[PDB]
């Protein structure tokens, strides 16, 4: 997997799953805009990316507005010439049972998971289609793309819609070259999941083992966490296989839970 | 059973089509039905038609992207019927446009009448449903297009798929209340719509055995009977045996 | 309704199979029970021909093509049609796949698979003529779709059944013929009533809800006639609309 | 990552076609492989062809529908290279008819060599792949026919159904010894055979971009080379993330 001469924007990228991504890309010779809201927190990764060799800059952008995400794809075009690779990522998770679901809460939800796809999508599909050069999106969805839990009603219904809009742009993008993909990761140990841990486990009045083993990981084959290496490893096979083969799947990096 | 005497059902986006048959199907089996839809008048001729023909509804008029009018309305179906015991979330509207094309005005609006919709009136739905745990059924109405895509559908296609998030979820969330979810996913259906897109569009039966209806095994159209049948098979479920699945309804385009 | 159809359910001496030959012979069906146990066959038609139905028992070994024919070819001269096929086992043989054995694997491919491939054959022949038509239901699993270890056999048997389904459900539309799938989850059985309080041991609630049915959303055992109802509506349903189609009977344990 | 240096392969079925390029793929990557085929000269063929290249490779005769030969079989392989770490599972043999004239003898034949080799070749390194819990990673070839049905293919459809159930049992058992399972699901591949079948089916543009291809987003037929790269990425992956999917290299032709 080579990305020499590569572009890439990745968006929710100033941490987590996005940096990793990010990092990997770069690493493997993509030139990385590393869009976020905020500018700093962009910068960051960039720089990091720039101290090990590669080539990377921050991108602010808030990616549930229109004018913002335009803006910023543009000036990513034409600060590396064009965008070849876009990953629409973001993590934001809001629970609540629904009938107690704010609808303040379940709009920002879509707002920042679709709409944020949708419009950073439109606006790299103005470069790949050109003269169908081509190119390859890639949504960061969840095994909630394709399975439920409780309480978590906006997020579940948000990343079940990218895999609908990704299987449309794979219909659509075709004759300009341009693939479509998601990667769905499983449960990823944050330092929320750290603090989560004892908290559940004092609720539930199970040990915190039986907390990691059998409440997160229950649906996994192996208890064990989801890393963000997994999942940028996916996505580098992704943007660099060699054909249109791959288009319009989904990927679930999740130790087994949920099996397609 | 499928019998719903007794019971109270609301459906949405109901003046016309698929929603409108849901809506003459369920009060057939003897349910008490609230008309909804955006057209007050529209609403209340199906009204009035079931009255007329023995069965017992009323209009509502509801925007189903607003929580306001949603909450409103939905509560008085609970006011004038005693309960709300179905809850069929209809939308149809269809806006079609490649991606790049897509205005983001009328993205939002789809997403706002299909999924919001959904969301909204599940919600309000929820309230009369979990009081004392007495329970209920929600039925989204899908797609095939909640599975797979079609292109120039990208806002369709995407609030369809999202539909079964929230079912599912609603799947998990309502079992301790009694409250059921499933989807209902029609196939190819000839609208009046259809009806004009025929000849405009090889002769007409082409265009409709290879064009329109290819991906189905027989070349026939899905019917607002097909569609109604199994809404009322699934209303009058007696256990929660088949909460959380969505139900496909389209002479085998696309099998699971 | 199922006047003046026929129908012929496998492996119906008890269970499943059972209470779907009753649900079909009390919805106005004439019923072949066939097992490979003539007697308990008997059992069950006798039982629909006390409470006025109209039912034969039919010894049939499924895995062996003459007998399949023969048995099949029986049922329509008696009966004059075959409209409806079930072809339900429940066999279940458990190992780890590195102790599995291979005459274990090739016994439940046999029964589970092939049985539903002969008697298929064989009921072609039937429903094909004429086109007279019919409706081809496979009893399959929450184990068609979602695995669990131990049951390598089960699992790709059931697993399989699904692609002849899709199949006959492309081939069969021509003459119209029909297929669907049901999958069931778990049954509570009289072996479960005697492996819950053991596996309590080796509460009874928590093996119940959290062993047995954790990955169901309410903790409910699936009935038979949770089952039975499905099979109905299915055999009765007014066009080929769900043709090629899986209905997951299991209260929220794998949604699609 | 992906370098398999070190480590060694069994491909079954691998004297052509995928087969053959998935053998000469892993070789390339590094891995010590063993061709297994029912034809020994013909395994002989891509083991010559492996070694001359600067790999490393042995030819190994199997049928694998033969407990014994199989387990033999494998057996050299870990005898000769010291382990088995990857096995991957392959067999494209097609026998077409409808249903009602599929004859019983074919039909088992299809699933004795599709299933019951993934079944018997898996049992067989797993006795080497559990030993101290060393680990390995078994990939069997499906197809978008593992997902979706054709006419005239009952047995090949219900075949490749089935590999997706075998498999994710594995994954369930095998993880506690670090054993992945997945499956590659190739869509629409251009073999001499299709060569010969795209000038026979009205211009040959439009047999392979309509008739064939119609199914894909892009009119491309799937390569052995995208089958063995994906392929390759299973086998080198450095965790268990990707254990039990399965993965659909077929140009859009079934989206999941």
């Amino acid at each position: 997997s080579n990305l020499n001469g590569k572009t890439a924007v990745v968006t929710g990228a100033a941490s987590g799953i996005g940096k990793e991504i990010a990092l990997e890309l770069a690493k493997a010779g993509a030139a990385v805009a590393i869009a976020d809201l905020n500018q700093d927190g962009a910068n960051a990764v960039a720089d990091e990316i720039n101290k090990a060799g590669g080539k990377a800059i921050g991108v602010a952008m808030d990616v549930t507005n229109e004018e913002a995400v335009n803006t910023g794809i543009d000036k990513v075009a034409e600060a590396f010439g064009s965008v070849d690779i876009l990953v629409s990522n973001a993590g934001i998770q809001i629970v609540n049972p629904i009938e107690n679901y704010s609808f303040a809460d379940w709009k920002k939800m879509q707002a920042i998971h679709v709409d944020g796809a949708f419009l950073t999508t439109k606006a790299a599909l103005k470069h790949m289609y050109k003269d169908d050069r081509g190119g390859v999106v890639i949504y960061m969805g969840s095994v909630h793309s394709h399975e439920a839990s409780p309480l978590k009603s906006a997020y579940v219904t948000a990343k079940h819609g990218l895999l609908g809009l990704a299987r449309v742009l794979a219909k659509e993008g075709a004759k300009h070259n341009v693939r479509s993909h998601v990667v769905c990761p499983g449960f990823v140990r944050t330092p929320l999941v750290d603090k989560q841990i004892p908290e559940q486990a004092k609720e539930l009045g199970i040990s915190e083992e039986e907390v990691i083993k059998k409440v997160m990981l229950g649906n996994t084959v192996d208890g064990v966490f989801t890393t963000v290496q997994d999942v940028a490893q996916t996505v580098l096979f992704l943007s660099a296989f060699p054909s249109a083969a791959l288009t319009g799947q989904s990927f679930i990096v999740s130790h087994g839970w949920f099996m397609q």
